[PDB]
C-alpha cells in the first residue's frame, strides 16, 4: 500500500523484542520499503486461502500473542535479505528485487512452513512438534533460498536433484543463522522445534545421522517416500558442506575446513552458475570443484577441501 515508512516494535515468538520496518496509511502495516520492492507480511487467519491480510495494527505496536509469528516471519525475511544483498550481491530472491511476501497462521496446528513459488507460508506448529515455525531463522532462510533456487539452478524437487535442492536450503539457512549471530549452530530448526526437550532440532548437518539421515552415499535412500527421499537424502550433502566449513575425519577421510563464508561463496557460485534442474549429486560436486577452481585455483586448498568432503561422503 501506499503510505510512509514507520518503526514499529514487537515481541516475536521466542519473546524477544526487536524493531520492525512498517508503513503507515490510516494502519500500521507489516510493510518494510527499506528492502527492494517491499517486504510485505500477511495474515492467512487459520485459514488456506492465500495470501490473506496484508497485516494491519492500530497503534504500531505488535506485542500480542498473536502478533508474534509475524514480527518474526517480517523482521527474518529482511534478515534473509541483507543476508543476500550484503554477502552475494543479490538483490531479493530473483536478483531484482522482487517483493518478498510472507504469510503467517496459515491453517490450524500445521508444522510447517513452505516457499510455494510466489511466496512464503507459516504454520501455527501444534505447541508440541512446532510452535510458530517463522521463529526459527534458519526455517525463514531455508524456504526463501528455495525461492532463490527456483530463479536460478531450478532442481527439481524429487530424486537426487530435490536432495540437493533441500541441502541447499538447510546450506543458506544456516549460513543466515550464522550471519544474524544470535545461537548460531549447524543444525536445523531448533529454535521452534519441540519446546518441552532441550537441545534437538528437525535435521542435523553436523551429524545427520542423529536423525536417521544418512551421512554417506551408501546409506541413500532409494524408494518413493517423501519425492525420492529430498529430506533424507539431503543429509549427505549437507554433511559434504559441513566438512568443507568446519573439517574433520569422516569414514576415515580427512577433510581441512575452509570456515563458512568460503562454503558460501563456493555453493553460492555452484548454484547460481554450474547447477541446473536435473542435476545429481555426481554433478554437484562437480560444480563446487569448478566453482572453488574460479575463485580460488585448482591447486587451491580450496578446491583439495571440497574434494576431500565428497570423497568423505562417498560421491565422485
Ligand atoms: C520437512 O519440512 C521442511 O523441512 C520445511 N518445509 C520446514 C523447515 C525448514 C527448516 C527447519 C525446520 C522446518
Ligand atoms: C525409523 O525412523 C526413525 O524412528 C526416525 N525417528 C528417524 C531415526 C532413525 C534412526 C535413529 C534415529 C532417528
Ligand atoms: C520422520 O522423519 C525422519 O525422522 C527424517 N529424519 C527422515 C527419516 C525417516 C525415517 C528413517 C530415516 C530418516
Ligand atoms: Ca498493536
Ligand atoms: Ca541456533
Ligand atoms: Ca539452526
Ligand atoms: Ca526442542
Ligand atoms: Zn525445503
Amino acid at each position: 500500500i501506499t503510505g510512509t515508512s514507520t518503526v514499529g516494535v514487537g515481541r516475536g515468538v521466542l519473546g524477544d523484542q526487536k524493531n520492525i520496518n512498517t508503513t503507515y496509511s490510516t494502519y500500521y502495516y507489516l510493510q518494510d520499503n527499506t528492502r527492494g520492492n517491499g517486504i510485505f507480511t500477511y495474515d492467512a487467519k487459520y485459514r488456506t486461502t492465500l495470501p490473506g491480510s496484508l497485516w494491519a495494527d492500530a497503534d504500531n505496536q505488535f506485542f500480542a500473542s498473536y502478533d508474534a509469528p509475524a514480527v518474526d516471519a517480517h523482521y527474518y525475511a529482511g534478515v534473509t535479505y541483507d543476508y543476500y544483498k550484503n554477502v552475494h550481491n543479490r538483490l531479493s530472491y530473483d536478483g531484482n528485487n522482487a517483493a518478498i511476501r510472507s504469510s503467517v497462521h496459515y491453517s490450524q496446528g500445521y508444522n510447517n512452513a513452505f516457499w510455494n513459488g510466489s511466496q512464503m507460508v507459516y504454520g501455527d506448529g501444534d505447541g508440541q512438534t512446532f510452535i510458530p515455525l517463522s521463529g526459527g531463522i534458519d526455517v525463514v532462510a531455508h524456504e526463501l533460498t528455495h525461492a532463490v533456487t527456483d530463479y536460478t539452478a531450478g532442481l527439481i524437487y524429487q530424486n537426487e536433484s530435490g536432495a540437493i535442492n533441500e541441502a541447499i536450503s538447510d546450506i543458506f539457512g544456516t549460513l543466515v543463522e550464522f550471519y544474524a549471530n544470535k545461537n548460531p549452530d549447524w543444525e536445523i530448526g531448533e529454535d521452534v522445534y519441540t519446546p518441552g526437550i532441550s537441545g534437538d532440532s528437525l535435521r542435523s548437518m553436523s551429524d545427520p545421522a542423529k536423525y536417521g539421515d544418512p551421512d554417506h552415499y551408501s546409506k541413500r535412500y532409494t524408494g518413493t517416500q517423501d519425492n525420492g527421499g529430498v529430506h533424507i537424502n539431503s543429509g549427505i550433502i549437507n554433511k559434504a558442506a559441513y566438512l568443507i566449513s568446519q573439517g574433520g575425519t569422516h569414514y576415515g577421510v580427512s577433510v581441512v575446513g575452509i570456515g563458512r563464508d568460503k562454503l558460501g561463496k563456493i555453493f553460492y557460485r555452484a548454484l547460481t552458475q554450474y547447477l541446473t534442474p536435473t542435476s545429481n549429486f555426481s554433478q554437484l560436486r562437480a560444480a563446487a570443484v569448478q566453482s572453488a577452481t574460479d575463485l580460488y585455483g585448482s591447486t587451491s586448498q580450496e578446491v583439495a577441501s571440497v574434494k576431500q568432503a565428497f570423497d568423505a561422503v562417498g560421491v565422485k
